[PDB]
């Protein structure tokens, strides 16, 4: 189905009936980075499959729930099981959950992901506050907004110059300084590789030439839908590896190594985002 | 429907019956740049919806007519309401009107567009004669010619090295010199961003590194279909803003600002293209 | 149909019944470079159209056979008539023949193609051993693996850092040295342009900036499917022209010139690959 006003409204109606929560913060967590969702207070778990007009996710399988409740005195909604465009989902399937968040009252969206490091200053286990992006699918006619514009949500031609809110980046850094882990925290430009193959050694070298700091396979589609409909965004990458160093040393990249870095930083990222949610203006 | 010989022929038959004009020049005008079409002499206006096999355009809405008549003693056909790939149109839907122009007798196609400036010499209100392009959708398997080749129109593997005719660029500059506005006229390479989001600040910085002078969301698909079937092309960008300066100063890009630049230069561009049409060899 | 385990198995069953050959080497030859297939010993020719679940190729036309038999004492399977993504084939249609090769027992895949030269050291008639690639369709959400993962063949996120086997590159060079044509043999990075338009002069200049040595419209999709399911690869480009020199001298690129270079080097490439097959570990 199309991610239009009528269809998003039907989904929001169901969610309001079942949860009673009206959230103003949304969260989408990266692979291995979802522990925070398990400590949402007075929570309600809603499988995607039960929600009218939500995308069908059974071919990919694995978890897919919307979770509503309270964190740090704030009302939130989380996507537990994020949708990736490398699975074959359409623009409409990716956009509809974000537009439902908008109708529910979400004004701030917090996002984490796992990424490869390109900038030579980045090590495995570092965090990058994303300050801009290079959208290779968008340049090449696979932008998430290709299709008719849904005018009720936003304009035909959105500006992305302020997609990554500067005050939210400053708050995230202040909290890292308060807890003495600011030495892990950088800022940078995110390249979107559609995937699902990891960036090749020579693609990584190209990205270094083009001013990219990190590369991954998510996040930019959701940011664009959120910016289109006026939702503020903070996005943070966890660095799994430095792809430029790996190319110079003939070291492989693999999913098991990536998930082990996620497990090593999961509890610190949970603590960090809990405080961010508590402190949001 | 497919943009094949049979289907294009049916459309041309209808158009010949209704207009009696056999044009040898075609024009496609950019957003806010179509005033010239209103002064076509002894004209005939044909809504796309009435023409057999023309693409359906009702989801996007707004004007969509073919207009035939005379300008400066020359017989022309204009597209009033251009089709953009960011609306979701297929390769076949974009190509069919250009191939109908070919069957009607068109030998020269003139095109205008609105673009962002990348080269630091470019200011809002400048004109760029396009001398080559960088086709990000084509590199990434969304070229307008992906699909079976329609052999009656052109070859399986076209060469684009002479897509932008050099003598037509020289004529356009000569006319600007005659009317003392050559100080507005540059030449440059056009990057095709599929869109519909404006180029991000970091995408603009990448394009500067890669030798692009201007960036926009149109024009290259029509140029490729015209070059494939042997139609000569002149393409001219109107610069709405300098995206590199805007990124350095945190200034936004938006559709209202773009259209105001179009209105400021519309009458000069109308005068210029009228003389070009009159003077074509 | 989907390039899944069940459908590939049905195709392999038919092929085993009809040919009696169990190959451990596969070959895919470039345009004008297929003479070797005509000297396969005790061969069996199987039109694609006869094989269950093979992709339909009648719109494009021209030859499309699987050929099995012996070369140099080794059992091989060849694709005579390769599938190109610029024809409009889906990811599933490209992948299924490679996955059938895997089920038949193929462990090594040898590939040739025609390419444009970017590196200034490359001349018409040179050979390039491919050591890595830049996948513009993959960066832009048209990777051959976009879709559900077929877990029986390989992992959700493959690593491509060793897609081009180093020992096979060394064997190919050793044989060129033995026959005194090593002066023709370079190594380099392959850029995948989806096509079917030749790279424009300004796209070629961009590729020079980005560290590409050669550019073409094939090969990378098949390499990715082979690497995903554990098949070793050697890929060799024949240089048709130097696109950077042609842009500086305003010289055109065309299919007839390309095929004439293929004819000039066909017999040497046949001799070379026959010895490679004979000598494989």
């Amino acid at each position: 189905v199309v991610a239009n006003y009528e269809n998003a409204s039907m989904a929001a109606d169901y969610i309001k009936r079942v949860s009673n929560v009206l959230p103003d913060i949304g969260i989408i967590c990266g692979s291995g980075l979802g522990k925070l969702i398990e400590e949402i207070e007075e929570r309600k778990v809603i499988p995607y499959i039960n929600i009218p007009n939500f995308p069908k996710t059974t071919v990919a399988g694995h978890v897919g729930n919307l979770v509503l409740g309270s964190v740090g005195g704030r009302k939130i909604v989380a996507m537990q099981g994020r949708l990736h465009m490398y699975e074959g989902y359409s623009n409409q399937e990716i956009a509809l959950p974000i537009r439902v968040m908008k109708l529910l009252g979400v004004r701030v969206l917090l996002i984490t992901n796992l990424a490869g490091g390109i900038n030579r200053k980045l090590k495995s286990g570092d965090f990058v506050l994303i300050k801009g992006h290079i959208n290779f699918p968008g340049l090449g006619l696979n932008n998430v907004l290709v299709g008719p514009n849904q005018d009720e949500f936003g304009p035909r031609f959105p500006d992305l110059s302020n997609a990554y809110d500067r005050l939210l980046q400053q708050l995230a850094l202040k909290i890292a300084q308060e807890n003495d882990f600011q030495d892990l925290v950088h800022e940078g430009v995110y390249a979107f590789n559609g995937g699902p193959t990891y960036e090749s050694p020579d693609e990584s070298n190209m990205l270094l030439k083009l001013g990219c700091d990190v590369v991954g396979m998510s996040t930019v589609p959701e940011v664009i839908i959120a910016c289109h409909c006026g939702i503020k965004v903070l996005a943070v990458s966890l660095i799994a590896n430095n792809s430029i160093l790996d190319a110079e040393n003939d070291v492989s990249i693999n999913h098991e190594k990536v998930l082990a870095v996620a497990e090593k930083r999961a509890d610190l990222l949970q603590m960090w985002f809990k405080e961010i949610i508590t402190r949001l203006p």
